[PDB]
């Protein structure tokens, strides 16, 4: 007992919530939608308060890829790879370098097609983590004592389509989410015995969830504005889609 | 006694688990797949509170090495080698610098070929690290006294396959795991005496483990949506392959 | 008092142990491999904590140089200079500027010959450093008393062979290592204290786990048909068999 | 009293204690070796601690220097100036652009010829300072009390001849030197008195000590390897040779 | 007396001691030697401790110029500026601009020629600065009392003499210096206290050590034929000799 | 009241003492001497401490300007402006542009001629700047008390002449300044406190210290015939003998 | 009220005091003279301390445009815009863009005129700025007490006319200011506490000393003969003979 | 009460007030005036203390908008926007890219014209901010006590015309404000009961004050001058204008 300690919990899949089991329940459209990610930044401007690290930004920097992921989810759009694009260029140097003598063999080659091209763009933002926008707390001791404290934040997310054909924006939307925490405390004394506990919202579970949302209120939006439609008209009065239109 | 002190404790090879002995039992496709792995980012963007260095990154900068080697053990994947592709370049040209004239000997003689090249290459990111997500606490004291306290934190990854011969991205994936800690106290008082434990589980070996599990989904998704198939159509049923199926 | 103090203790050579001890002692090949390394970075992000300055690294950066070292003294590899590559090309091109005129002593004269190539190249990274992965102590008082307490932190490293004639790569191995720490401490209460502290050397460990890693190496390569024994009768090796039964 | 006040000891030539000694009596080669040093780094990564400047390092950064001394010490090599190359060639063109009309005075002329270019090339690191790697005190009070308390540091070297004909590293050494420090006291109380002292050993002269050890292992390596001969094959079995032969 | 505070003491020349006034009574050679210093480092990787700015040095950052100064009081080396020499070479280009026309006046005319050149040149570095390499304290109260406390430093100087015409180095010197401070306190306890503190410069210390390194240069040299006495009867010199037996 | 504060104090012209008046009633040369100074560095490393900000430099970054002043105070030399170099070819660019045409007006009209040129160019460095070089304190106290306590600084200066048309280095000096500090205290104990603290400028000392050095360059370029007195019978001027003594 | 507090006080112009009202009053030259000011520094290398920020200058960043300024209001020189020249030739740029083609309306075209060019231009520097220079303090209790403490910071500034035709500095000048602070206090002890505190702003004190040095140059340049008086007769006027009596 | 908290008070437009109604009702001139304003510059060399960011600067670097703004409301210059001019060109680009070949909808085309220029540009600085240039503080106590506390900081402007044919600067004017803060509070106690209040004015609106004063001071400047001239020569007299000829 010097060697490593073993794991606690397994490695499940990342744990998405009711934005995502909306989002995967969309009644699907006539065909998948090609689409382009290239940066969601956290343009937020914001970094934890001591005693973290002064570098601590405090909204995880990984927005893009949580778009990519939701808009494929959705099974409404197919992600053409943007992000990593330089990489992909690469490969297809070597790629092209390999067989274009015709030696390579024939098992082996790997045929080349031009860069599927995306017809819609969709780019955005984290617009905002305001912290303890909420708090209060709750407590008594008469020697037997308990007490809770809570305090919430807030996290906004910007996401809109372009239209690659004219730079027409055919959609904004502006989505927010509040991150939950708390602390419940009991203790005796006369003899002391103290219970705790205290529990803190994923920071980086609410801005997936956000996007989510964000990305069904764009589908939604684009259904009305005759930029996609439906495979059966007669689901427009989806459970789901008719809530996210409640919510506009 | 003022030289330096000698080891204690043995190296071993990297101590992963669960996740690994699953990856490694996969049951073989009918030929390997040639991957190419670039770049998977710290996207986290998280350093330790103090008293940590301000420039401690919460989560090492590493993860790129995991996939590849994950990639390998799961005995689906020949790697290519892409991270120190600068260096590999140069020793092709100083090869080629050397047995250009026909002198070099004959036995020393390096024969090149041209860069063997993927056909799907898989990128990634880590895609968040909150801390103390969850925490808590229990200690009495009566003059006799003890107490547990435990703290977790969460990390997760994407991985996701991209189609070089288009760029459509072919599986994208959201893996995630906790890090668990915890200190447990007992101590008499009297004569006093004390006994004190604590236990962190290295971020280190539950990033490796993520990593591990988010190639297993890969492979499992591709099976599905036929990327890649199996030696044996009787092995679909696998004990492994159904557990992850039932994961997603 | 103000000349300054001389050397306690002599310069040894650097305290290499049980992963030196098998890496030197194996079973040599049919001829030695030629290998480059190029560099194997500290992606371990890590930093020490107060009092260290804030920009002290955790694990020193210096892996690459142990690792062509270790490459060495195992037997099995020459390794070719190409850490610092840029220096050699520029003394070369300072002989060549010598002595392209046919003027400098035949003696003197260095006879250039171009740079010896490798087929394999190694790369690796130092893949981690955590810190108090698992600590305790215990302590009493009674006038008399006394206390332990022990921390140890982690580290790994991956190691790969890289096929330079296609990019493939023939093998990847990732090692580990825990460095330990310790402080005993007894005091009588007249009041008489003794204090010992001990900390394993980082730098020590490193090179300790990257020795491991060359050997993993070997033996994989063995394994996969990359280089073959001078004696096939030495495949049973006791040090062989032991890194085969840790895979 | 206001101006300043006088020198408190003197300048000595530098103290190398017995790594020189032995470095400088060792028994001469057949002729003096060419050598370049470019660079040995501070490859340690450490900084000294509170209260030393943040940006203090924990190593001088001039191992290179000590390394071309030890070279020249040795009475085997001569060093070929490479540190500072480019204030030698802009010497050299001032010098070609004074005399280059033939008008330069016969006795203030400089003859200039092509710069001496070396066989081998040795370079190295500080591999590594770790702090504290022991420590311990003793300490005693009756009204009357001492006690000592002592801490020890590590430092390595590589050092590391490579072949400018091939680029084949023809030897690697790794030497490693302890820095010892002290602090004695004693204090009287009843009237109190205290007397106390404090010793470091300097890092600097440790640095240098164990660059001479390279040196001569270095030396002993390439005379058993056939690099370089004696002029005395009879004194193969010199003190100094059969000392460090045994401490490999 | 809210405008300014006057002067407090005058400026003296640089108060150098011991090794100046050996250096500057060193036996003259057959004619002054012509010599050039680009740059000596503050190789020593150390800085103040606090209460000082992070960013203050430990070491002056001017060893060049003292090394330049010492090369002339000496009496032996005439020292080429390439300290400066961009300047050097832009009022020559305003020079050549001037009167390059034959229009500008006579008296005013500046004649030029291409720049003097050295045949060797010698650069260093400052290797080193460890602090408190040594401390001590002695103090006793009784109502009356009594301390010191000192504590000292060291600081070390690389020199060396390059050859241009081929780039041997024709001597390398390594010299060293402790930097002296102490606090003498004391009280009457009516109370009544008195302190005193004396740090050596830094400072004077580099300068010494720098002078010293030149005369062992200037000796090795003499030894090893770089250069001759006048007077070869001037060989067992006092100074000379005091620096040929610490060698 | 709640707008500004009006000014408490003149400006005087800058508090010269004892090198400024030594410096100007110097005995004229034949002619005055053509001078540049392009740059003097506080190459002294050094920082305030705690509370002051991390990037407060010890001494004023100002020497070059001073140097130029004292060298034109002296009435020895003509500085040319170099320090502002860039700008002052700017607006000779925008004088060209101005006036090739010959519309401007001949009242307006600006005559351009070469630039003037230096024959020596002078440069040099603040090397050093060590703090509480001594310092010291006393005080008793009886329920009635006092103290005193002062500290004192050092500073240094290099200055140096190169010839243009060589580069030799005609001159090098190196001057050397103290810095005095200290703080007056009374109290009676009914509490009743008096105190007062007062700083030389190391702004002042600076300047000083660089006048000091420029007339050291004009008595040293004297003795070695760079410049001539216009008056031979003035050579045993009570100033110029007064620094000859300091050499 | 929750929306913003309204103006308290005015916006007055900058309040200048002697400096500006001796600078406004002097004797008008024949005509005046075109001046060009590109860069005036704060050469001072002075932070403010602890609680100010780490970032904050002792002494503001705008020496430049006051310089400016006092050329303008002394009435004897038009100053020329070159601290934003790039801009001032890109509005050039534009216009000529905009009329090349004769379609621009007459009414809205601007006529474009080679750029008016100086003849002399000034430059200088903050040189310096030391805190605390002097400082005092005086305070009783007796339940009843009072206290005054005061300190004061030096600043000091060079300006220098540059002549345009040769490089020929043909002034340099170097004023002085001191910056005054002082905080009155008392309080009787029920407590009850009064407090003040004023410092001079450093500001406002730059600006009187650039002032200052404006009218040294103007009067140097009169007796050195650069520029002429209207009135003769006003050679004496009692500003003039104030300055030259500073001299 | 987890979502979030809503808004107090309306978003008015900007509180300015005296200056601006001076600034406002000053007589027209026979014609607005070109200008042009590239950038005024924080010259401040000033940030806030602790508690604040060692980064917050003490003035906002806002100064040239509100020059730019203030020149606006005067009803004397038009602005010509310069300060994003870089922007302008580009959409200028795109415009002439989309139109040049003329198929472009006779609805939709954009005419473009040459950049209107300026005759006349105006630049300045903020020039100084000191902090606590006054400060005092009253209070007394009986069971029962008061206490106030005002401090007030400095801030100054120039501005400056310039003629663009010629570089001439055309006049320069410098204005200055003080910020004012003050503290009440009062407390009772044997029982404790405490009341307090503390108001700064917003530095924001002093800049924003002091530039508009600057633009009358510059104006009526320029009327004397003879750089532009009045509608009605018979408002001359203008209590504005005397008003600020009278500061003069």
């Amino acid at each position: 007992l010097t060697a490593p300690p073993k794991e606690a919990a397994r490695p499940t899949l990342m744990p998405r919530a009711q934005s995502y089991k909306d989002l995967t329940h969309l009644p699907a459209p006539t065909g998948k939608i090609f689409v382009s990610v290239y940066n969601i930044q956290d343009e937020t401007g914001q970094f934890k308060p001591y005693p973290a690290s002064n570098f601590s930004t405090a909204v995880p920097q990984s927005a893009t890829a949580m778009l990519v992921t939701a808009l494929k989810d959705s099974r409404w759009f197919i992600p053409l790879e943007r992000q990593g694009l330089q990489n992909l260029l690469n490969e297809r140097k070597i790629i092209r370098a390999a067989q274009e003598n015709g030696t390579v063999a024939i098992n082996n080659r790997i045929p080349l097609q031009s860069l599927t091209a995306a017809n819609i763009m969709v780019e955005g933002s984290i617009i905002g983590y305001e912290s303890n926008v909420k708090s209060g707390g709750v407590g008594a001791r008469y020697g037997i004592g308990a007490d809770t404290q809570y305090q919430l934040d807030q996290i906004a997310v910007n996401l809109r389509v372009v239209n690659v054909s004219t730079g027409e924006i055919l959609s904004s939307v502006n989505t927010s989410k509040t991150i939950l925490s708390y602390e419940v405390q009991a203790g005796v004394f006369r003899l002391e015995g103290e219970v705790g506990y205290t529990s803190n919202e994923p920071v980086m579970l609410c801005l997936m969830s956000a996007i989510e949302t964000g990305v069904i209120f764009l589908i939604n939006d684009g259904i009305d504005r005759g930029l996609w439609d439906l495979q059966n008209k007669a689901e427009r009065q989806n459970d789901i889609l008719v809530k996210y239109r409640h919510m506009s």
